């Protein structure tokens, strides 16, 4: 029941800015992972970031800390991608997933899968 829908994905020159989005409906659990991933031309699909709904935890790919941003509108049911100083080797198709917590012990783990996927958004960066 879970669908992902991103937008926001367009040509920008290098050192630019951009604001992707991730749209989700369907999503009935409370404790869940969103993550940003892209696949470059050439290249295999990598993780960019992540989030959790508990308590809005974040982590960022080594390659993206600083520039880029993660985020949620609560209330929209989205989470926004704010990228900054834009690099060449930042253009990809953006996708984002959806999987759930899961607990064990006292603690909820990170999954290593997604379970449901957008279509994805093409994000050029390119003079």
């Amino acid at each position: 029941q879970v669908q992902l829908v991103e937008s926001g994905g367009g040509l920008v020159q290098p050192g630019g800015s951009l604001r992707l989005s991730c749209a989700a409906s369907g999503i009935t659990l409370d404790y869940y992972a969103i993550g940003w991933f892209r696949q470059a031309p050439g290249k295999e699909r990598e993780g960019v970031s992540r989030i959790r709904s508990s308590d809005g935890s974040t982590n960022y790919a080594d390659s993206v800390k600083g520039r880029f941003t993660m985020s949620r509108d609560n209330a929209k049911n989205t989470v926004y991608l704010q990228m900054n100083s834009l690099k060449p080797e930042d253009t990809a198709v953006y996708y984002c997933a959806y999987g759930p917590l899961t607990k064990y012990g006292s603690s909820w783990y990170w999954p290593y899968e997604y379970d449901y996927w957008g279509q994805g958004t093409q994000v050029t960066v390119s003079s």
